[PDB]
Formats: structure tokens, sequence, C-alpha cells
């Protein structure tokens, strides 16, 4: 372990991960960061922290959305960026260490076994943060969830006694700790240390990226509308026939000042080859090209599948971000159509919204499996689409533009008829929505007492997950803004 306090050069650029939001102020930042070596630095580095008083925060890749990481005053980040090797056996078995970046491991997956694991496009997410709170990406329709594949977890806990130490946890050995650990987020019930899977799906050989743009200046209120129907009642109808499942769409509903809406698909058969692109070409069919909505001129590219997955991997800019999720069940209504529009054409004087987005991923297909509602944490198991609001900038200045429009935008769209008075404001779980997406966490749905029920349904889960949080973490030393509460 290497210990990096504020002594240490490297302090200023460790107390922060992605999202340069956090920490918010220097009394909030850690006093120091545990730069894990090996696994075997995990419990007892974890162990000194805690036999001082000192509280750890976890982080492996950074990419957290939310302070969860970077808000622990005077405490110690326990950082697992280094433990980054994936173990691809002969036989098939992977093991993928906490610090594993998402593009890292494709490749390592790939090269050594033909192999991929369905989770995020973004190159520099790390697995310990991304597995636990169920990573999904372009392959989920396909595959379903990052944790529909993990066989064992090695975590280290913290028992009633103080005493940190790993374990490892599967289907017969702490089974309900498993579980947690298949969708729950992470921070809350130990370090995971690595990710185990008995099998892993095979990558495709080759896949297709079409780009379908619309030009804002001609986006009326009822091209609006016509687009969101076209493409949500795909989701609600065909999308859930098998034959679609490697087709995966990205529709970025830009602020207008960005100019143009982009809608990126991703596409192979369920085989995973593009031997026959006729499911593609009729979806793409229902958005006319101009040359009553019409589109810029289509783009089909195809690639084998690695090259794709490099072209498609970026994270954007360092800079500040907010984000909000939604899970949904159905198409748009007109009120959610109208509602979307109002916001990405609202100007904000004194803030550049041309990075800002509601993006609107198809989803289902095979991650609707209700068999994993019982043996994961990944309750949203019949939603059609996954929503995740974007907004980006540089200054801290411009903070409160950001956080206000996003705001008043996720508050409007949730608001009344389609919800409930009671809930307005969230897609509360229902007939209409599944709630919110704990790897796409917001602490704007803290103002709500119900936000638990947001993430992790309706049901019995977050009770559940509130006995797991007793039993392995009875002194709660893991915890931030939306742990699992004790
Ligand atoms: C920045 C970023 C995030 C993305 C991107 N694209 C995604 C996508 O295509 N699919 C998705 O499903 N999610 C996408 N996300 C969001 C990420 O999935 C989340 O941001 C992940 O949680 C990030 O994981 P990681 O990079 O490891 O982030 P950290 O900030 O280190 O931690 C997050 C969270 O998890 C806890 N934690 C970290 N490490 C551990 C371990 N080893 N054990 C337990 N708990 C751990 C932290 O406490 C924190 O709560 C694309 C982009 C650009």
């Amino acid at each position: 372990t290497l210990d990096v306090s504020r002594q240490d050069p490297r302090y200023n650029t460790l107390k922060h991960g992605f999202n340069l939001r956090w920490p918010s102020t220097d009394a909030q930042a850690a006093g120091r960061i545990a730069l894990c070596e090996k696994a075997d630095d995990v419990a007892p580095a974890l162990q000194h922290i805690i036999d001082t008083g000192m509280r750890p925060t976890v982080r492996s890749g950074g990419h957290c959305y939310e302070d969860f990481v970077s808000n622990n005053p005077d405490g110690a980040i326990v950082d697992l960026s280094l433990l980054n090797a994936p173990e691809v056996r002969a036989d098939g078995t992977v093991r993928i260490p906490a610090g594993t970046q998402n593009w890292n491991g494709y490749l390592e997956l790939y090269k050594r076994h033909n192999l991929t694991l369905p989770g995020g496009s973004c190159y520099s997410v790390g697995a310990g943060g991304h597995i636990c709170g169920g990573g999904y990406g372009l392959l989920s329709r396909l595959q379903g969830l990052t944790v529909d594949w993990l066989s064992a977890v090695d975590i280290v806990t913290v028992d009633r006694q103080g005493r940190a130490a790993p374990r490892t946890v599967d289907a017969t050995r702490d089974p309900e700790l498993f579980r947690a650990c298949r969708g729950a987020g992470g921070g809350n019930f130990g370090i995971i240390t690595a990710y185990t899977f008995a099998r892993l799906p095979e990558a495709p050989r080759e896949v297709a990226l079409a780009t379908v743009a619309f030009d804002w200046a001609a986006m009326t209120p009822e091209r609006f509308a016509e687009l969101l129907r076209l493409y949500g009642e795909y989701w609600e109808t065909r999308g859930k026939d098998p034959d679609t499942w490697g087709m995966f769409s990205l529709l970025k509903l830009t602020h207008r000042s960005a100019g143009q809406i982009v809608m990126l698909t991703q596409f192979c058969n369920p085989d995973g080859t593009c031997r026959d692109l006729s499911v593609l070409n009729d979806f793409l069919a229902r958005f006319r090209a101009c040359a009553l909505l019409c589109s810029k001129p289509h783009t089909v590219v195809r690639y084998d599948w690695l090259t794709a997955t490099q072209t498609v991997n970026g994270s954007g800019p360092n800079q500040r971000g907010k984000y909000k999720s939604a899970y949904m069940k159905r198409g748009f209504t007109a009120r959610e159509a109208q509602r979307i529009y109002t916001h990405l054409t609202r100007t904000v004087p004194g803030i550049d919204l041309s990075q800002s987005l509601l993006q609107v991923d198809s989803y289902g297909g095979a991650v609707n499996k209700t068999e994993r509602i019982a043996d994961t944490a990944v309750p949203q198991r019949a939603s059609v689409m996954k929503l995740q609001y974007q907004t980006y900038w540089t200054s801290a200045a411009d903070d409160a533009g950001h956080l206000r429009w996003i705001g008043d935008f996720y508050r409007d769209v949730y608001g009344t008829p389609d919800v409930s008075a009671p809930h307005a404001g969230t897609p509360y779980p229902g007939d209409r929505y599944e709630g919110c997406y704990i790897n796409y966490p917001d602490v704007d749905m803290l103002a709500y007492p119900f936000w638990p029920q947001l993430y992790y349904g309706d049901g019995d889960l977050y009770a559940f997950l509130q006995r797991v949080k007793r039993r392995y973490d009875p002194n709660n030393i893991f915890h931030h803004a939306m742990s699992v509460r004790p």
C-alpha cells in the first residue's frame, strides 16, 4: 500500500475522481488515499484505518457521479485502481479485480479467450463500482447485465468486533451478501477486491454502427413528439422480440444549443454476426431522411466488434457533471414528450447547456428475465428504455444554473398526471416506470423519503439489503449519502 497524504505531491490529483465537483470543499476532502498495490493489502489497509477511528471510502475507477468517495472529511480513500489485471483461465473462468477499467478488461477478455462482459462503454469506468451497481451496456439487450453472469465475489468485510477480513461469497457461501453484490451499489457492505465468473458470453464477431442525426433548427414540438413516439413505440413492441436483442440504441436528446439530436445504434444478429441487417434496416427506416420529421442522411458502418467497441469507448472530458435516471416500461406520453421539449429548448442566461442532454437507451431484452429479481439486487426487469439525464460544465461558478436546469427538467417530466401527487417529481415504480439506477445515483432523490424504493423497487429488496447491512457491516463502517441504512 502507498500512503498518499496531504504532504504527498499526488494528493491534489488523488483526492478526486472523474467528476471534478467532488470534494465540494477542502474541509470535506479525504486526509489520505491508501493506494493498494495487491489484493492482500486491502484488509490490512482497512484495518489500519478503522483501528485509528478513521472512516474509509472506497474507490476503484473513480467514476462515481456523486460525492460518495471524495466527501470523507479528513478520512481515508481506499483505492483499488492498481488492482487491474484480469485472470482469464484456459477453462474459460474469469476473475476481474476491482480496479480493472472497462476497455482494458474487454481487450484482455477478448484476446485471451474470445469472451466479453456486457457492461458499459466508457473506457475508464472501474469494475469495482460498476459491476456491483448493475453495470450494463450495448450488449445487455443480448446478454443481460454484468451481475447476471457473476458466480462469486471476493469482498473484505468488517465484523461486529471491528476485524476486517476477506471472504468469498457465492450461491452457497453468504448467499445474501452475494445477492447484494449483484447490483445494490458500492460502498455499502465492504470492499470488493474481485469479481468471479464461471462462464462469460463469447464476444460478437461483427457489429454495424448506425448514426442518425436530426437538425434542431427544424425540430418543432410535433416533430419532436413524433421522434419520441417512433423510438419508444419500437422498444415497447418490436424491440422485445429476441431477433432484435443485438440492437442497442442511444437516442441523445440534446439541449437545442447542441445543434443536432443524435441516435447511435449498434447492431448484431443474436449469433454475434451481421449476416442479416434486416432488423436494423427496418428500425432505421421509421426515421425518414430529409434528402413530417426527417433526419440527416443515415450512416451505417460495419466493424469487427472489438474495433466498434474501441470507437465508442469515450468517457467525455474531465469536467463537472450532474446526472439523473429513470426506467420506462412504456413509450413516452404526449406530456413527457412536451415537457422534455420544453426543457431542451429552455435558455438559461449565463450557462452553456450545449453539452446537456436526455439520453434514451433501448433497454430490456435479455435483461428482462424475472428469475433475476430473486437472485440479484437489480429489480428492474421489465423496462424497455433507460434514461440518463446529463448536464456538464467547466466552472464551479455555474453549478447553481446547471443543477437547477436538470432538477426542474426532471421534476417536470415526472410531475402529477403520469405520477401520483405523493410521488410527483420521481419516476416511481408502478405501471409506467421502474424507478432509478444506483450506478446513476442522484442525491436530489434524498429529498423524498421513498428514495430507497426508487432504486430498489416497491417490494422487499430494500429490507433485504438492510438485513445484509446489519449482518455484514454491523458497525456501518461503509456509508455515503445514498448507502443502505441500518
Ligand atoms: C464516469 C462514467 C460513468 C459511466 C459511464 N457509462 C456507463 C455505462 O455505459 N453503463 C453503466 O452501467 N454505467 C455507466 N457509468 C456509471 C458507472 O457504472 C458508475 O459511475 C460506477 O459506479 C463507477 O464505478 P467506479 O469507476 O469504480 O467508481 P468509483 O467512484 O470508484 O466508485 C463508485 C461507487 O462504488 C463504490 N466502490 C468503488 N469501488 C468499490 C469496491 N471495490 N468495493 C465496493 N464499493 C466500491 C464507491 O464507494 C462508490 O459508491 C461512462 C462514464 C464516463
